[PDB]
């Protein structure tokens, strides 16, 4: 754990990155594979074939070419493109996350020359003392933050071109009548209860065994176009397991192609049937609809005030975009939602406790390994470590994904606030307070060294394994290598994803938390949380600009939840120092850090009061100056049309 | 403390409670009381004279008629009107008042049976068992009137005539501009951003120094009214000192009669003067008005429904009844009120400690007496140690009141509710946890029988007194007396006041405190905590139809407040027996202890979710069913009219 242990741990992780950039460039070079690092502009239309014309030079030809500029150049071009520009090429989503990771490095700077100015100089009322200070200045910085993204957000929803949601909104729970159908009921409440202004609806259908059928059949097609043009004539006699086709030669049925072709035709009667069924049953058909209305202002009235007398019928919210639409969950009942919420707590619990021992294995493999086994030795048992805990949590996202699902958010947006919010108390737990002392199958937060060896590991050499792009680059070459059958293009497996809000955003908090509580004890976790912050900062940009498209647009609506984890993370900081030098200390210890957590709780309903109303509500002067606007620009739009089939079920 | 000792003081309490009901009987029998006792029927026009035609007979010259329905008869005719008669009669709010006595009696009474069946004859997990009993049954009893009182409310606010309130809405903070005045802002703003439905607006003006002026005139012309009529000609020569008129030869200034005549003139000349300013000067006007809308439905989507994109600037809300408006507090300035409502929070932390000396000093003095000084002895010095808490007590109501109209409050029932709220916080410290612990100048919530004391006193005893209404008999005595000068009625001092929410609700409170507090160690508070409240209803409810007059009508607007406080007064109770039965006790004592809160937690949020929607929230069925049945049955009315006059400031 000395200084020289971890400077030869950085130098490691610090090559892994440099190798990681060296690759990358060899890559990004290679003509083939320009629709994977470039697909954003590809699919902004700014981009044309993969060597103008298609597959040309710059491959093992010429190699690259060796210096410093050769591999580390794209970080200064990530970020010259202005970030009204990047607004309006990538999104705002996308440019408000990216600022966390500068929200990071305006909070952790000055808090870490502090740090390292105040306690290891003269190394104590100052820990004391340095905490207000950090918190004040988190807090402030927090609250500029709080007003640039509302600001930013308000603006973009100004400017923001017609979107069918601006106009409706999701009526839920529509009470049952047994001579009206669901239909007629929402038409005839919203004639009479918003009578100017209502549009048009769109009631909510459960096609979701339809959508699974027309899912099967791409899969069946796709399985086997593979054995159908592996040579085509007699292909495959492939014979895997009866379950989901996959496998592959284990199991017995061997015939031929095109996933034994009849499956496709009999997945294609199944598909015909169940559109019947589904269009002509009204059984179908769910307790929910989707309201539009004439104006912005109205869909904003609604969506803001009570309809009824019971308060848990008629529940109008803001609809999400129609691509944001998390279909499946929409024919999921109501009364469901809260057992499917309570069982997928518990069963966050369990899961918690689970990786509980892992983790602690995980650091306990590193010292067995060392026993197998002076400054490699460490280092190894130390990176190794590290590297356990990123495999085994690479599998968390999904997990929490797959929960977040099942408690029943239909919009892809709120299941990947949900997900980085579970994450937050996985980390919270699992990788802070509560792992060590949760061992056995005083020492709450672990231990300094062991973090430090994973933000250098999870936080540096991870970052830079993002900018290569392995896995999209893997997907997309067995796609176009053996499911091809096109002429060039018209098979797109250029898909590249978004950020990963779930994913991203949860690592950036991690190291918010790791910085803000060990900040007034220690200060040695706070430069390498530092260099993650601007590296993640430089490949996020890069990714954002060259490859991640938004799958959908919530004009920063996150920001709430990340500015209450930081918030969080601030408490959790001063009650810890509040077990440290709360223990015998000094008498007048007592009331400064008590003072504290009230002082942050203050400020955090200041904030909530001031700047969270631009995420949480939509004003009607706005919405008022957004339509009258429209009606002067175009003074004749059919806004039926554009409404009526805008939510109906993709299938 | 034994069964005697409280024995002997209950049996003195009865009596003096039998001796007010003789007194009451007395009075209510002599014919120049009739307007004190009866007064709402006379407020309802449903009582002429004194004794039909005015004075007559009922007097000495037949006393009472002793027997036992003399002076008890009055009990079970209070209990005749029936509940719908009485909301019709009195109001919602004085009904739903009565149904928390109700309440009391419903949730205690199962639980003392069980107290009383469960503890004393087995005299232990059963205090813990009898603990989650005594939960479950309050929270149900809860639940159903939370479910009850809702419906209530809504079936009055859809049968309630046509007021002015259901039309407008308050808006606070309107951004100044240089050259448009309030006035203009407003109506521009609802033009604009609510263009259909806005009718009419009435800024808010500053006539606080009018209406001063106008009442020290009244106070003048009324100080001598007395001393122009004591014998007219030359009169007094009354000398006070110079401040606010009041004392009488104490100073110098002795001269003649209507308070100086000069004086009621000059107040005048201020008076015309200060008119004249007040309308024309833009200064008077405050960045407020009261906006009416043509429909309810459209001022309720106003006053729920965010308007501008700066969250503290036209700030809606429903605007009170013109007669509930606390005009003096409209004057406020906005920044002001956080800052006022810091002030007086801590002007309350204060307040608190300080009686904490008294009541601790008022139980010393009982001691004291008590070492001056058997049965008699104690019997005294325990009684009087109550008197001299209900002397001290007596004067808290109006200083919490004085508190709240400094915080802010432009509506008397919010006032109300503010000052009901404080009591509660006094009472859960100085009158119970916090009281004997916070002594000198284990033992946390003080001792059973000191508590058995103050209920007999406070609320036996008191409760009887209430019904002797003895301050407004003198007053009203005093007044046709002094400052008669009428042929008949032109003097209308009967003026009965309301129930008082602010100080009749906290009693209710602190013996529903002590009751469920005390219920799972002792069951020696239940029965006189349910004396308490069947006194009570009972005296109340004659008051509520014979006497008390309505200053408004909240439609039960406070019950989420009362229910509140009976889950913190459960939530505190449970806290006390994982103290109690938390030392030691059993290790499986503790998990049943503490979900209990939990429990308690879960069902408040579900009732927060389910029935008070219908208190805070106005639906907009609702509105728009009220106003389609009123567009109906009058079908041409201007409601311009009926609502532009009636947000002037009474002056």
């Amino acid at each position: 754990a000395t200084l020289k242990d971890i400077g030869v741990s950085a130098g490691i992780n610090i090559l892994t990155a440099f190798i990681f950039f060296i690759i990358f460039a060899f890559l990004r070079l290679q003509p083939f594979n320009d629709r994977v690092y470039f697909s954003k502009w590809y699919l902004r239309g700014l981009r044309s074939s993969p060597a103008s014309g298609g597959g040309f030079a710059g491959r093992f030809v010429n190699l690259e070419l060796r210096s410093y500029l050769k591999f580390l150049h794209w970080m200064p071009e990530a970020l010259k493109m202005p970030e009204r520009e990047l607004i309006d090429h990538a999104g705002l989503d996308s440019v408000v996350y990216l600022r966390i990771y500068w929200l990071g490095l305006k909070i952790f700077a000055p808090i870490a020359m502090l740090a390292w100015a105040v306690l290891v100089p003269v190394n104590f009322w100052a820990h004391i003392i340095m905490a207000y200070a950090f918190t004040i200045w988190t807090c402030y910085m927090l609250m500029k933050e709080y007003e640039t993204v509302a600001n930013m957000r308000l603006q973009f929803l100004a400017s923001e071109g017609r979107r069918p949601d601006q106009f409706t909104v999701l009526v839920r729970n529509v009470p049952p009548d047994p001579d009206e159908t669901v239909s007629e009921l929402v038409e005839h409440f919203f004639l009479v209860n918003h009578p100017d202004n209502y549009l048009t609806h769109q009631v909510v259908c459960n096609a979701n065994k339809l959508a699974d059928l027309v899912s099967k059949k791409t899969k069946l097609q796709n399985w086997l176009d593979y054995y159908q043009l592996k040579y085509t004539r007699n292909n495959s006699q492939i014979r895997p397991i009866t379950k989901l086709g996959c496998l592959g030669l284990c199991g017995q049925k061997v015939d031929a192609i095109e996933h034994y072709i009849a499956e496709v035709d009999k997945t294609s009667k199944e598909i015909a049937e169940e559109r019947e069924n589904v269009v002509n049953d009204q059984k179908s058909v769910m307790p929910a609809s989707f309201v539009s209305f004439k104006t912005r202002w109205a869909a904003a009235v609604c969506a803001q005030t009570t309809q009824t007398r019971n308060p848990t019928e008629w529940l109008t919210e803001w609809a999400a975009e129609p691509r944001d639409i998390y279909w499946p969950n929409l024919a999921i009942p109501y009364v469901s939602l809260t057992v499917r919420r309570l069982v997928m707590n518990v069963a966050f619990f369990f899961l918690t406790f689970f990786f509980i021992i892992p983790i602690a294995f995980v650091q306990s493999l590193a010292t067995i390994e060392g026993i197998e086994k002076d400054f490699i030795k460490s280092l190894i048992q130390g990176l190794l470590a590290g590297i356990a805990l990123k495999l085994f949590l690479i599998f968390l996202p999904a997990i929490l994904m797959t929960m977040s699902k099942f408690e029943g958010f239909t919009s892809v947006s709120f299941l990947e606030r949900r997900s980085a919010s579970r994450y937050y108390i996985f980390n919270l737990v699992n990788v802070f307070l509560g792992s060590v002392i949760a061992g056995a199958a005083m020492a709450i937060p672990m231990k300094a060294t062991a973090f430090i060896t994973y933000i250098m590991v999870d936080g540096w050499a991870g970052v830079a394994g993002e900018i290569l792009m392995l896995k999209p680059l893997i997907i997309y070459h067995l796609k176009n290598a053996f499911l091809v059958k096109t002429e060039k293009d018209r098979e797109e497996a250029m898909n590249p994803g978004s950020i990963g809000f779930n994913t991203g955003e949860p690592q950036i908090q991690l190291y918010f938390l790791l910085g803000l509580v060990y900040a007034p004890v220690t200060p040695m976790l706070l430069p390498f949380i530092l260099v993650f912050f601007a590296l993640a900062y430089v490949v996020y940009r890069h990714q954002i600009i060259n490859v991640y498209n938004q799958e959908y647009e919530s004009a920063a609506a996150f920001w709430p939840d990340v500015h209450g984890r930081v918030i969080t993370a601030l408490i959790i900081s001063q009650l810890l120092l509040m077990g440290l030098l709360g223990t015998k200390h000094a008498a007048s210890a007592a009331p400064f850090l008590i003072a504290l957590p009230v002082i942050t709780i203050g400020f955090h309903r200041f904030c909530k009061g001031r700047f969270e109303p631009a995420f949480v509500r939509y004003p009607l002067q706005e919405a008022m100056m957004k339509d009258t606007l429209e009606r002067a620009r175009e003074p004749n739009l059919n806004l039926k049309g554009y409404l009526q089939d805008a939510y109906i079920h993709p299938v």
